[PDB]
């Protein structure tokens, strides 16, 4: 009767601490003052290679762990959380040097059962409704442009993206959703010639390139951005959102909880709750000083 719940590393939207020793989760506070509530994830053991818990316990917090409690007391359902054991949020891939593809990723852990619901920033596009159900949008998805403050770029259209050199070296990351999208899109084949050239292997990475001066412009998620961007002086996002669509909890087709997902996400974004997540998550209260 207990929902497994599969979510993912991904601040502000799921941080992933250890338990402490007795396996409780340390007592922290929000800015307003409030107790954060927090969940145990049982998880691949990155931190710790070599430890004889292969899968850990560790505690879980933010944007979307409030949301999972908001949506298991309004739809009264009990829960277990896991982090993803790939630590991917899923792409059909071809498996066994065969022409059967599989979802790996949440996605795959949804369709083979292993979670009952997705509950992360998972982006809604064709390909994965074609296999799951989202509910409604519980926030606005798009990519936008990391830089360094003063530098100047429209967007998408910009003549320093469409028209790349070596004067304006700008990436993503590496075998991401945003990097497999860019290699096969024939309109972006000019933009990616230069990418490929200049992709970083992790996020934290290319963003700390953008601070050194190494990269001048960081393609990725807008709230990944928006939130990383916050909390430094030196860093801005610029131009417009940019292939734009939604996060959706994400359920097999069929689901006798979707429906009343997307209406409890609805009630969310009608009484304020969303808003109130967007304000104790989503943007520093002012960048490091
Ligand atoms: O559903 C997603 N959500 C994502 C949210 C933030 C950053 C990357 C994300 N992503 C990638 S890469 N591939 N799928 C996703």
């Amino acid at each position: 009767t207990r929902l497994k719940i599969v979510t993912i590393h991904q601040e502000p939207f799921v941080y992933v601490k250890p338990t402490m020793s007795d396996g409780t989760c340390k007592e922290e506070f929000t800015v307003n003052g409030d107790p954060v509530k927090k969940v145990i994830c049982t998880g691949p053991n990155d931190t710790s290679p070599g430890s004889p818990r292969h899968t850990v316990p560790q505690c879980c917090y933010g944007f979307c762990i409030d949301l999972l409690i908001k949506l298991a007391r309004t739809m009264n359902f009990t829960y277990e959380v896991h982090l993803v054991a790939d630590g991917k949020f899923g792409t059909q891939e071809r498996v066994n040097n065969s022409n059967k593809k599989e979802w790996n990723g949440m996605m795959g852990e949804l369709l083979s059962g292993q979670a009952d619901m997705i509950v992360a920033p998972l982006t809604i596009n064709n390909e994965r409704a074609q296999y799951i159900e989202f509910s409604k949008p519980f926030k606005y998805q798009g990519l936008t442009i990391l830089v360094k403050k003063g530098t100047r770029i429209t967007g998408i259209n910009d003549p320093r993206l469409r028209n790349p050199s070596d004067k304006f070296i700008y990436a993503t990351v590496k075998q991401s959703s945003v990097d497999i999208y860019f290699r096969r899109q024939v309109e972006l084949s000019t933009m990616y010639r230069h990418m490929e050239k200049h992709n970083y292997e992790s996020a934290a990475e290319a963003i700390q390139a953008v601070r050194d001066n190494k990269l001048h412009a960081f393609i990725w998620d807008s709230a990944v951005l928006e939130f990383e961007a916050s909390q430094k002086c030196d860093l801005v996002t610029t131009g417009e959102l940019f292939f734009r669509s939604g996060f959706g909890i994400g359920m097999r087709k069929d689901s006798p909880w979707k429906q009343n997902v997307s209406l409890s996400i609805l009630k969310s974004h009608e009484n304020g709750f969303m808003e109130d997540l967007d304000k104790t998550w989503v943007r520093y209260q002012e960048c490091d000083s």
